[PDB]
This record gives C-alpha cells, sequence and structure tokens, in this order.
C-alpha cells in the first residue's frame, strides 16, 4: 500500500573524486527542495514524500557518501567526513538557494550548511533530527541496552559490522508498521559486503550522548542557537512515541523556535516517512506553496 519501488533514473556526480548518486525529479523553474537522509537509509527513505512535492518544485535526494548508490572509499565516515562530502555536492549541483527536508544525520548536515550558509535557506522541514542527548536516559529504553552496545568497544562492530544489526534488526524496529522484503532489499544493498559496513557503526558512536563526542555535541548545540534565531520557516514533523524527538521535546521546540509549526504524524519511531509519507509529503508540498 505504501510504495516500494524506486521509480526515479539515476544521477552521478563526482564530488571529491567519488561517484555520489542522487534522485533529481521535477521542473527547474524556482527554489529546489534537497532531501538529506541518514542512517541507516538511502534516498530511498524518501520515495513516497518526493512525488507529493515534485508537481511544483524540483527535488534533489542524494545518498550520502558510502551509502545507497555512492561510491565507498575508504574514510572513518565521521560527521565531519559527510560535511566535506555533502558541502562538495550541493556546490557540483550549481544551485542557490534551496529549501531543506532532512532526517537523522541528514539533518545534523542540513542544519550545519543552513547555519554556515544562512542566505541560501528558504526554508527547513525537519523530522526525528539530531538533537543533544543528556543522560542515557533520553534514549528509549527499548533500544537502550542496544545503542550502549553500539557505542561500547568491540561488542559494537560486531552487531553492526560483522552480524550487520543495524539493518536486519534497528532499521525495522525504527518504524512502527512492518517492512515488506522489498523494501528490506532495498536497504539492504549497499551494505551486503561487511567491509562497506564501517558508516552503520560510526554513525552511532557519533550520537551526542552525555556530552560526547565533545566535537559533535559543540556543533549540535551551535546550530540548534542558530534555530532559536533564525527566521527560517521551519517545519517539524513529529510521531508518538519518537526515537530521537519524543513528543514532549517536539512540543517544547514549536513553543520556542521562531516561525515553526508542528505537525503530528500519528504512531512514529525514528522512519517517520515510512509510517505515514502521504501526511508528510502532502503538508511539505502545503507549506512549500506557502513560502
Ligand atoms: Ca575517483
Ligand atoms: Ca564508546
Ligand atoms: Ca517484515
Ligand atoms: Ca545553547
Amino acid at each position: 500500500g505504501i510504495g516500494t519501488g524506486f521509480p526515479f533514473d539515476p544521477h552521478y556526480v563526482e564530488v571529491l573524486g567519488e561517484r555520489m548518486h542522487y534522485v533529481d525529479v521535477g521542473p527547474r523553474d524556482g527554489t529546489p527542495v534537497l532531501f538529506l537522509h541518514g542512517n541507516p537509509t538511502s534516498s530511498y527513505v524518501w520515495r513516497n514524500i518526493i512525488p507529493h512535492v515534485a508537481p511544483t518544485h524540483r527535488c534533489i535526494a542524494p545518498d550520502l557518501i558510502g551509502m545507497g548508490k555512492s561510491d565507498k572509499p575508504d574514510l572513518g565516515y565521521f560527521f565531519d567526513d559527510h560535511v566535506r562530502f555533502m558541502d562538495a555536492f550541493i556546490e557540483a549541483l550549481g544551485l542557490e538557494e534551496v529549501v531543506l527536508v532532512i532526517h537523522d544525520w541528514g539533518s545534523a548536515l542540513g542544519f550545519h550548511w543552513a547555519k554556515r550558509n544562512p542566505e541560501r535557506v528558504k526554508g527547513i522541514a525537519f523530522m526525528e533530527f539530531i538533537r543533544p542527548i543528556p543522560t542515557w536516559d533520553e534514549w528509549p529504553k527499548f533500544a537502550r541496552k542496544t545503542f550502549q552496545a553500539f557505542r561500547t568497544k568491540k561488542v559494537g562492530r560486531k552487531l553492526i559490522i560483522d552480524q550487520n544489526v543495524f539493518i536486519e534488526g534497528t532499521l525495522p524496529m525504527g518504524v512502527v508498521r512492518p517492512l515488506t522484503e522489498v523494501e528490506m532489499d532495498h536497504y539492504r544493498e549497499p551494505f551486503l559486503n561487511p567491509v562497506d559496513r564501517e558508516p552503520l557503526w560510526r554513525f552511532p558512536n557519533e550520537l551526542p550522548i552525555a556530552g560526547e563526542p565533545a566535537n559533535i555535541v559543540a556543533l549540535v548545540e551551535e546550530y540548534m542557537d542558530w534555530l532559536h534565531q533564525s527566521p527560517v520557516p521551519k517545519l517539524l514533523f513529529w510521531g508518538t512515541p519518537g526515537v530521537l524527538i519524543p513528543p514532549a521535546e517536539a512540543a517544547r521546540l514549536a513553543k520556542s523556535l521562531p516561525n515553526c509549526k508542528a505537525v503530528d504524524i500519528g504512531p512514529g519511531l525514528n522512519l517517520l516517512q515510512e509510517d505515514n509519507p502521504d501526511l508528510i509529503g502532502s503538508e511539505i508540498a502545503r507549506w512549500l506553496s506557502t513560502l
């Protein structure tokens, strides 16, 4: 019922000497909409949101370096690595201003880029995004020991790299409805070879939890500082119970952030796109027409 196909012609562009894959549809009339996925997804996660937006706006959805159909160089796949590649991807497309639609680690990339380039951002729609997590008590109990293991020396790489737990297990556990075997094939494909799973493991180790990694905590705090000042139009989707963003936090941010509307998508964990793609895509399209 929720679409499982990926009916988008591949686009490729060389970025720092590495080929990155992206979706590019819609009319080049006006401001393009840049969709940024997180862990462990790809542009596949936007496949049922894009068709609501492409009738009126150009839609661009890259696969992060080391993910999706993009090349897979020997990197640490730290956040800093993703910043370098995403900075250069956006410059390769010869764009000017954009609207961002961002999720999970794609939201850290998007917010950090918007803070450094605010004249180029005409709106941000965001969901289940990277915020500072003061203590492990704010991580959902049902996932807490596993994410602590992900961040434990030796233990975490055995789970994520050798056993592929983030794809086989954490991914479906971040979706309320069951994922199909075709959907799982699309998500599993980039990571069928264990040596290619480094980004799946480095990302949970980059989460800003209880002050560490200090560099991530600092950068995320700084773009949240910017978001609390900037007049940029903001659209916050949120679900219950969520994962990164509990309902109480969405409610706080909908009052504190300027020019922000919050949208309740109903039941949702992390991949809100997979539980209510039609509300998310439809409401982004309505919101775009008011900018
Ligand atoms: Ca090359
Ligand atoms: Ca650790
Ligand atoms: Ca299933
Ligand atoms: Ca602050």
